Order: structure tokens, then sequence, then C-alpha cells
């Protein structure tokens, strides 16, 4: 779909078997999603955006469905005011920046 | 242009006079480039993402020009560790995301 960008382009996304709603961030290199519950072994990590740096708990390996697309990737779960839908997955549904 | 997302989507401005190079960033709602000389009389505002909020420099009416094109729109400047072009002005060269 061609998305226009008058109003935040969020998506809503199917990971965990529960049902979200995330941002596309193309300024985003990684997926990070707020709290939530999340099956497997993970690893902590640190990321840094406009603001500052926030300790995340990272997932690999996992199955995410962004509109109806299905893509297996790497998680980050931490404190983020919104689910951000970065470049490791934006990737894998194969999107665009057409301007 | 088609920007594909495997390399963060760089782009070079000219703006104030001056060549720099931003991030198309579509979870951006303003634009907000670092420090620099910019003229005009300015507002202090304070905007937040992942990390936390920082208080920059509002300037309005401002042309810029990204890949060519020309736009004159609102500019926050302030601690920014890249330069980042929101959809504030990202609907002004028309940009989309189509996947
Ligand atoms: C998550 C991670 C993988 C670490 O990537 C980034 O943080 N990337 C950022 C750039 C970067 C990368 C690497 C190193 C340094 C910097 C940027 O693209 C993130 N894009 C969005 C992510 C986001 C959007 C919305 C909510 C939370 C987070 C953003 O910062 N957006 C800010 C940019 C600053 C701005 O324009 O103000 C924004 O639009 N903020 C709005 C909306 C908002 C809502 C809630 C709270 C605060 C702010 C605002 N009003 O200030």
């Amino acid at each position: 779909p061609q998305i226009t960008l008058w109003q935040r382009p969020l998506v809503t996304i199917k990971i965990g078997g529960q049902l979200k709603e995330a941002l596309l961030d193309t300024g985003a290199d990684d997926t990070v999603l707020e709290e939530m519950s999340l099956p497997g072994r993970w690893k902590p990590k640190m990321i840094g955006g406009i603001g500052g740096f926030i300790k995340v708990r990272q997932y690999d390996q996992i199955l995410i469905e962004i509109c109806g697309h299905k893509a297996i990737g790497t998680v980050l779960v931490g404190p983020t005011p919104v689910n951000i839908i970065g470049r490791n997955l934006l990737t894998q549904i194969g999107c665009t920046l057409n301007f």
C-alpha cells in the first residue's frame, strides 16, 4: 500500500499473538516495541535516539506481521513511548521511500 | 527518487545557505536540525523521542532544499545527534511510504 505522511504512518502489527499498532520509522535502525510478554531467552541492550539511550531487552528470530506481511527478525523491547517498526523489518516487507 | 532502506535514508539538504545531510524520518513529526547559524527571531520549545525530551530553538517560514526540492517550513534547532527531516517537510516534497 501507499502511505502518505499527513498523519503519523501507524500500522497494525500482530506480534507475540497480540494485536498492536506501530509507527513506521525509517529513521529507526532497530524495531523497538513497548513492554510486553514475549517468549524465549533474551539479552540486555542500549539504544539511543533524540533524548538519550534506553536499556532494552533484545529478542532474535521473532515473527511479526505488519499489515498482513510476515517477517522474522530481531525485536527490542523497552520503555519506548510508541511501538517502532525500524529498517531491520521494514526491509523485509519490502518498504520504499518514494518522493 | 525511490530510496530503499538497506542503508539509512540520508539525503543532502541545503538550508541556511549551508550544505548538510539529513535523515529522512517518517517517525518524526517535526524537522529537527543540529546546532547551526540561522537567520531571524526564534522561540524555545521541547520535543521528545525515544530517550527523552530536548529543549530546541524553533524557526518558522524557513526555506530548505532537500534533494533539489524547495520547501518553506518550520525547523527546530537543538542538540540532535543527527539532522532529521520530519513530516512537516516530508509532505512538502511529496514523499510516500510504498510497500
Ligand atoms: C529507536 C532507535 C532504533 C534507537 O532509533 C531512533 O531513536 N532513531 C531516531 C534517530 C537516531 C538514530 C540513531 C541514533 C540517534 C538518533 C529517530 O529516527 C526516531 N524517530 C522517531 C521515533 C519516535 C516517534 C514518536 C514517539 C516516540 C519515538 C522520533 O524520534 N520522533 C520524534 C522526533 C523529534 C520531534 O520531531 O519532536 C517526534 O516526532 N516527537 C514528537 C512526538 C512525540 C510523542 C510523544 C513523546 C514525545 C514526542 C514530538 N511531539 O516531539
